[PDB]
């Protein structure tokens, strides 16, 4: 046989490159996943991830309470934190023993898989009682924020998209929903009658994941890297696995 | 300049009236919210609200368990109340220490924003195991109850719609889902192929809110009134903010 | 009058047969329910049921954590079980006091009502972090498993469909979503524009039920049999109520 890495008959080499290319392009096919991660960062350094993986379109919807840090199996002062909720839903509306709950997110990162079309991204960053813009009567139910999404590049390939905003002020008390649609460069509407019921089933079939990791290092190591997910850390370091045309 | 309140050149006055009119009519545009509140009233006077706010259509789905009173951070006798659940799912099916759980709702109020079309309202008021009408085989999955919805009028304007039913009998053990569609007097189908994927995204983007307020006064003060929501209290008093054509 | 059971004028007899036939065929009409049960079996003999009942289509979506046994109001070692979660999401990723959590399901049974079309059934049996097939890039978001569904026959009638798989190995750590579409032998697309918004409302109106029964006997007695649901027990015994053309 020919010698490895010296000719066009390194079929092992060609097959490796095709395997990676097939995965990248399958993901971008209408058969492929579109994935969304919402990361809530807490002052103790831990990070809640909410993930959804689905065909055609994907989303996550959270309220003020559901974004708050919960240390499973540890003390979370639930009565006091309910009083925090009451005090955040209406000024002077509760009697907690604290001014600022350390369970409040300090920041949010939204990351999409590279199979999203950024022009379809929508976000409702609402107030603490789940209104998009102060009052329902004046609220568009979303903002289209795609132009703010940064490309996560690795080795010249887009491995994902990130929108990051901090919540450093005392009044940064939010509710949050996010939605994105899978790329479709064809003119075949996946939600027209020939395929519409499959998009309804995709709403059923969407897989969700949630966990609170004790720090960003642990998240990077045992979540992001373990499962070939894209990420951007606090030092602007990019994570992900480039696949198209690559060995 | 002209003197305030004496001529057609009170532009401040005209702008105020337009601001309010724009909010009312924006809410009724296809860009606007449609909102649903389900209020569960408990014997201790507290009130659970479940709220969802979304474009195009909106709904809430609850089971017997999820409607039960939960006092966050206080004693809820969870084992005993699981035995209540077992005893309510099947007669003589549990061993709780009580005949009637005070966590059971005594009444339900359903309120829609004025941007709902009442002809589209649907409700599945089911039994304790989440069947609409005793057995699945005979169950239509909803009832269309719009004709029972009362207009909440303030200053001659419809600020919302209410359907209220008490659950005063021991056998009033329910599951509950409710759905309504945003007004659309145009013939443009928001869920036809030109816009269908946006209605799917609206399912993602819908913002939800839940809280248990200690009484109806507190609910009126720090929830309803605070956020310009419609309401009807036990004394048939109407709450809401009239906007169309008004300063 | 004629004597009972001796002539074609036993109208009581004819009405009984029609009552049962009407229920069976109503269930199969587009007005009827389609229902899904996911049963998670635990080593202590208890069984979690997740049920959804809806028009047009139905589904259930669970993650690794949500399938785990929870004994309401009893000790569940929540910190230790969070460490189990960490150790199952990534090998050697936690520090629980155990090798195998007895809260892990030992098996799953999926049962559909007889009103499902088995060709529409889809399942995403994913890994512990809610990826269908190890990595998102290579994942079709479902498998179509209808050919594996067994008919639950009683008295020669199909009363439901079952797919059952055990999880007996230590590496059988899963996430799970399932979806099925209601029979529609007509060419009228229930999700084409004439009726599409009603299918969106059906997503709102779907009723859900969850409970953990202490054993299969109790499940059979107070859940399955009580509410005329189909079932298949560990001894391959079939349960359900035959209705079509029957008294
Ligand atoms: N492209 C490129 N890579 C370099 C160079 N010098 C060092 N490198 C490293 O080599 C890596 C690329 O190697 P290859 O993947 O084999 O080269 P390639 O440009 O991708 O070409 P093919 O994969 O064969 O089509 C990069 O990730 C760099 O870190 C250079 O001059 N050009
Ligand atoms: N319309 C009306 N309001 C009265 C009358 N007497 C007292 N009011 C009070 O005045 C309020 C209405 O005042 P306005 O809003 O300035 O009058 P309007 O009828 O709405 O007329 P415009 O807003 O200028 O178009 C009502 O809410 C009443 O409580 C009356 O005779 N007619
Ligand atoms: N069909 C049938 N059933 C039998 C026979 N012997 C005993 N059985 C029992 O009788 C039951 C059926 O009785 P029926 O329902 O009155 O008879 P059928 O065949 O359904 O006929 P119709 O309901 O009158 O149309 C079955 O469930 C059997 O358990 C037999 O020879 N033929
Ligand atoms: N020294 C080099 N000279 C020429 N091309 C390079 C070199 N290093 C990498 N490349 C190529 O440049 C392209 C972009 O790779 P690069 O490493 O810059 O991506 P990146 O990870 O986004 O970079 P960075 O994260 O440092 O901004 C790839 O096609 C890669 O093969
Ligand atoms: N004394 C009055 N004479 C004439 N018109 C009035 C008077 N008070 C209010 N109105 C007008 O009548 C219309 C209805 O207002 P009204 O106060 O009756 O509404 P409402 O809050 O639904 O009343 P209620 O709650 O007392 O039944 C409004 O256009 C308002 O401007
Ligand atoms: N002894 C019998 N002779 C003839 N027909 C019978 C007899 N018993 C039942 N049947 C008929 O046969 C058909 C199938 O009934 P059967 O009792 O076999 O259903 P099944 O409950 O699926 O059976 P099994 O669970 O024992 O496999 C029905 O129409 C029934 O009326
Ligand atoms: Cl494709
Ligand atoms: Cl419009
Ligand atoms: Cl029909
Ligand atoms: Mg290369
Ligand atoms: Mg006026
Ligand atoms: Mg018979």
């Amino acid at each position: 046989a020919d010698v490895a890495g010296t000719s066009n008959r390194d079929f092992r080499g060609r097959e490796q490159r095709l395997y990676n290319s097939e995965q990248y392009n399958y993901n971008n096919s209408l058969n492929g996943e579109v994935s969304l991660w919402v990361y809530a960062y807490y002052s103790d350094g831990s990070v809640l991830v909410r993930n959804c993986n689905s065909q055609y379109k994907v989303g996550i919807s959270e309220c003020f309470k559901s974004l708050k840090e919960v240390r499973v199996g540890q003390n979370n002062d639930p009565y006091d934190e309910q009083e925090v909720n009451n005090g955040v839903y209406y000024p002077n509306g509760g009697e907690p023993t604290k001014f600022h709950s350390n369970a409040k997110p300090r920041a949010i990162q939204i990351i999409f898989s590279p199979s999203v079309n950024v022009h379809t991204i929508k976000m409702a960053k609402g107030n603490s009682v789940s209104i998009p813009k102060d009052y329902l009567q004046r609220s568009h139910p979303w903002e289209a924020t795609g132009v703010k999404y940064r490309k996560i590049h690795v080795d010249g390939e887009i491995v994902g998209y990130s929108h990051y905003f901090e919540l450093p002020h005392e009044y940064n008390s939010i509710s949050l929903s996010v939605s994105g649609v899978h790329k479709n460069p064809s003119s075949y509407n996946v939600a027209a009658p020939h395929n519409i019921m499959d998009v309804f089933q995709s709403c059923d079939l969407a897989l969700k994941f949630s966990n609170r990791y004790w720090c960003e290092l642990e998240l990077i190591n045992h979540y992001i890297s373990a499962y070939a997910y894209p990420y951007l850390d606090i030092n602007n370091h990019k994570y992900g696995v480039p696949l198209n045309g690559r060995q």
